[PDB]
């Protein structure tokens, strides 16, 4: 059973709060580093029993991750028992087909040792954190890059650039979460190192921890607009519609969050807003055939790619518990300026948006990364389906820079290609670890 007063809080129920600040430092003196990490970080770091509580929501919310080289430079020499980690995102930029000349130069690399994650209400009390932290640490820390997030603002709260409702689906922790309709259940050990049922040797300090993995994705939002608009399949509903429509088939829900397998042509906003229903749903329908069946949701359809369902076997009816292991928590916020109304009329991006994506799990190699590289990235993923090409993920996809090729999205033709320009734009990031608060003020500071 899980111990939630000593898990950092992002991992397992996220910060709860409108702003998000991302601040990746660089240790210059260990020493006294390790002084203040014990004396002023450890004691604030806010943990899921803590955030799960309404009455004791910090001020500011922390929770702190070391990359390979930071848990070097504090002399923690340990196998954390995850290549990919050890290595860092830039080495891995190969396996997802992307060029780091895209890339925030100080990601391409590995000289940062860490991230704090800062969350608050207003970015007022984030800056002041930040300014005590860096008063503080002085001269034994160096910021070598941020990024500001938040939550959008309105009645788009809750929604990602693109538009649509995000953060419906993640995976329930058996034990820990009562699950909901449809929810996949998992082994905390999917999630949380050294915990139940996973399978590699960590070192004793890391149980309680998770790898965070953290991606700067740029969102072309007008671009991606435009795309739907002069793509929108044929037909008699509005070309509004029918631009939503395709919007949706690439994603696998409406924006309102109703998943377009349970009402395939058009949005449904009270079954958006329902999590006992939203995600109750495995992609088998009564009369339909699953391995040819797109009418419903296109084989290519984000959500269908990143957790495939029933295209991966087990039940037909939900819940449906396939490929538990290959699940990640998604902690994400969106990053930069709304869509600004030079842009919109233009159809261009100037000013850079999109998605501060972050994903926990145990096992890299099993998570984000299987999931970009040998699902999303897979032009026959899922298997087994007629056609056999299901061409690439139109939302995460990547293929070089080049167009991506996408079928099943047109309702009316499920052999129909689509050549799609990428509409997010990696800029690359870092694999981190979060170590168990214990560690922090523990071993990390020793
Ligand atoms: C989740 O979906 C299932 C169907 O996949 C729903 O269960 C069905 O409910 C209807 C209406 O009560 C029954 O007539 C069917 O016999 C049920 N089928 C099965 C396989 O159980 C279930 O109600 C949905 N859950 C929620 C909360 O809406
Ligand atoms: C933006 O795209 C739309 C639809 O393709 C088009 O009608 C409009 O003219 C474009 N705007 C500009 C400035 O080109
Ligand atoms: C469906 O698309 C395929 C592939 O482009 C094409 O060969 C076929 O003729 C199309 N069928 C119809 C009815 O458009
Ligand atoms: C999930 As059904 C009612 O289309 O078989
Ligand atoms: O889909 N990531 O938020």
């Amino acid at each position: 059973s899980l111990n939630t007063d000593d898990i950092q809080g992002d991992i397992l129920v996220g910060m709860h709060k409108q702003k998000q600040l991302f601040y990746f430092f660089a240790i210059n003196d260990p020493a006294t580093f390790k002084t203040h990490l014990a004396s002023d970080i450890a004691p604030v770091v806010a943990s899921v029993t803590q955030l799960s509580n309404v009455a004791t929501q910090p001020l500011v919310a922390l929770n702190i991750a070391f990359s390979n080289t930071g848990l070097l430079a504090l002399g923690v020499t340990d196998n954390l028992g995850d290549s990919l980690f050890a290595n860092g995102q830039a080495k891995d930029a190969t396996s997802f087909k992307e060029s780091t000349s895209s890339w925030v130069p100080q990601f391409a690399g590995t000289g940062i040792h860490g991230v704090i994650i800062l969350a608050s209400d207003t970015t007022d009390l984030i800056d002041q954190q930040v300014a005590s932290i860096e008063s503080t640490f002085g001269s034994s820390i160096s910021k070598l890059y941020s990024l500001s997030a938040s939550i959008r603002p309105g009645n788009e709260a809750g929604h990602e650039m693109f538009g649509f409702l995000d953060g419906i689906a993640q995976p329930a922790i058996n034990g820990f979460n009562t699950p909901l309709p449809g929810q996949n259940i998992v082994d905390a050990g999917v999630i949380i190192t050294g915990a139940t049922n996973d399978p590699i040797t960590r070192p004793s300090w890391a149980v309680g921890g998770s790898f965070l993995a953290f991606r700067q994705l740029e969102q072309l939002v007008p671009e991606f607009n435009k795309y739907l608009l002069d793509n929108a399949p044929a037909g008699s509903g509005s070309l509004q519609a029918r631009a939503d429509l395709l919007g949706a088939r690439m994603v696998g829900r409406w924006k309102s969050g109703a998943p377009i397998d349970l009402t395939p042509t058009a949005d449904d906003p009270a079954l958006g807003a329902d999590a006992q229903r939203n995600n109750n749903f495995t992609y088998s329908h009564a009369g339909f055939d699953l391995g040819s069946d797109q009418s419903h949701c296109p084989f290519s359809a984000h959500i269908r790619k990143t957790r495939p369902r029933a295209d991966l076997g087990g039940s037909l009816t939900p819940p449906n518990l396939s490929a538990g292991a290959n699940s990640i928590m998604r902690s994400g916020i969106p990053y930069g300026p709304e869509v600004t109304s030079a842009e919109s009329a233009s159809n261009t991006t100037t000013q850079e948006r999109g998605l501060a994506f972050v994903a926990y799990q145990a096992q890299l190699s099993q998570g984000f990364h299987f999931l970009q590289q040998t699902w999303a990235d897979n032009a026959n993923f899922p298997p087994g389906k007629t056609p056999a090409t299901v061409g690439l993920d139109p939302i995460i996809g990547q293929n070089n820079g080049q167009p991506r090729v996408v079928n099943g999205l047109l309702p009316s033709n499920s052999s129909a290609s689509l050549s799609i320009p990428q509409f997010v734009v990696s800029h690359g990031g870092e694999y981190f670890f979060s170590p168990p608060i214990s560690a922090i003020g523990g071993r990390l500071s020793a």
